[PDB]
């Protein structure tokens, strides 16, 4: 009996959707481990910098922005068709905020990538004076992006927090 509403219940619900996504944001930013988490451990994953993961009827495009000039339009026109796009923040690093912000600006100022919904992740706030959701929103410029829906949650891969509420928002957008 998998409690319905408790995280194992999302993840279950989560990868039986016929869905694509990419998941991108600056290194360090927690990806990695993030899948990990959603992904219970257990996944496939084929290089393509650029990682096409999958799992159940799910594909995700896993990438590092803000990498080799000669692939970045690659790695964009890649992402077109995705459902969503998933843009991972390290809330608690306040000096590369300026950094993920312009690469998410100028990442949402490609044409395939028209309209898709964004959901951005203010992850490790875990940690001591990491940026809340109100704040993210705010440094990000967020309120800037007018042509699509966004969404900005604030969670924590570590200690699990606001994965469940990241399920539902990607269900949704199946
Ligand atoms: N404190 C904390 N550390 C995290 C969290 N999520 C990821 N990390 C750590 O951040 C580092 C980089 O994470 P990684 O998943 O490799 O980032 P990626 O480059 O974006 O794929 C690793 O040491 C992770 O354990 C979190 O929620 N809290």
């Amino acid at each position: 009996l998998v409690p319905r509403g408790s995280l194992d219940w999302f993840k279950a619900l989560f990868w039986k959707e016929e869905m694509e996504l990419t998941l991108v944001g600056l290194q360090y930013s927690g990806k990695t481990t993030f899948v990990n988490v959603i992904a219970s451990g257990q996944f496939n994953e084929d290089m393509i910098n650029m990682r096409k993961i999958t799992k159940g009827n799910v594909t995700i495009k896993l990438w590092d922005i803000g990498g080799q000039p000669r692939f970045r339009s690659m790695w964009e026109r890649y992402c077109r068709g995705v459902s969503a796009i998933v843009y991972m923040v390290d809330a608690a690093d306040q000096e590369k905020i300026e950094a993920s912000k312009n690469e998410l600006h100028n990442l949402l100022d490609k044409p395939q990538l028209q309209g898709i919904p964004v959901l951005v992740l203010g992850n490790k706030r875990d940690l001591p004076g990491a940026l809340d959701e109100k704040e993210l929103i705010e440094k990000m410029n967020l309120s800037a992006i007018q042509d699509r829906e966004i969404c900005c949650y604030s969670i924590s891969c570590k200690e699990k927090d606001n994965i469940d509420i990241t399920l539902q928002w990607l269900i949704q957008h199946s």
